């Protein structure tokens, strides 16, 4: 099973990832875990980083140009990440391609039926072919407004099943139970 972790940044996705990993390996299961963006290891990953803290002349005021960045650095571990599905129980990942369409939609004032999140689609998992994720737990907990309106986009997905099922979840989630939902 493959399983992505979303949220917003202080949401405090790697603790959930953590514990759902302690959780899954108390059942019996080996996991795998990787974080995106992989600041460090994807040039692309970086200039996107740097675009939004004024580096690289005007990049960052093109939503599609930052989003076509975190997309292509996801698409540069593709094969990792199919590795780690053919060796493992369980590969979770700490933010997906539910990411781009939340921080997309967010910042074109866009809704989940909208343009971006359906772009993401296209090419993150169609064109690019990515896998899609068997289960995306966001992990929902109280720039603030565009912070609080990415917030309400990932719900929006959550809500619409988008990229597939999801389960929103909030900061005392018990490990064990959601981990049993998440497994076969
Ligand atoms: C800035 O404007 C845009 C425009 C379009 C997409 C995105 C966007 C953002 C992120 C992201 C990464 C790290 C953190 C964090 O830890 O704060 C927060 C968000 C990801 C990811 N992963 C992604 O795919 N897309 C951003």
């Amino acid at each position: 099973v493959l399983i992505a972790i979303e949220g917003v940044d202080g949401a405090g996705k790697r603790t959930l990832v953590e514990k759902l990993s302690g959780a899954f390996r108390a059942a019996g299961r080996s996991v795998a875990t990787l974080a995106f963006p992989r600041y460090g290891q994807s040039v692309a990953a970086d200039i996107a980083a740097e675009a939004l803290h004024g580096e690289h002349g005007d990049l960052a005021s093109s939503v599609y140009a930052m989003a076509t960045l975190f997309a292509l650095d996801r698409a540069g571990a593709v094969h990792t990440i199919q590795g780690l599905c053919r060796g493992y129980d369980v590969v979770i990942l700490d933010r997906y391609v539910a990411s781009n369409a939340a921080y997309s939609a967010a910042r074109l004032h866009e809704n989940a039926a909208g343009k971006a999140a359906a772009w993401v689609q296209r090419i993150e998992f169609a064109r690019l072919g990515l896998p899609k994720p068997d289960w995306q737990v966001l992990l929902a907990v109280s720039d603030a407004e565009l912070q609080q309106r990415t917030g309400a986009v990932y719900a929006e997905l959550a809500a619409q099943g988008w990229g597939g099922r999801w389960l929103v979840v909030g900061a005392d989630v018990d490990p064990g139970r959601l981990a049993a939902t998440l497994a076969p």
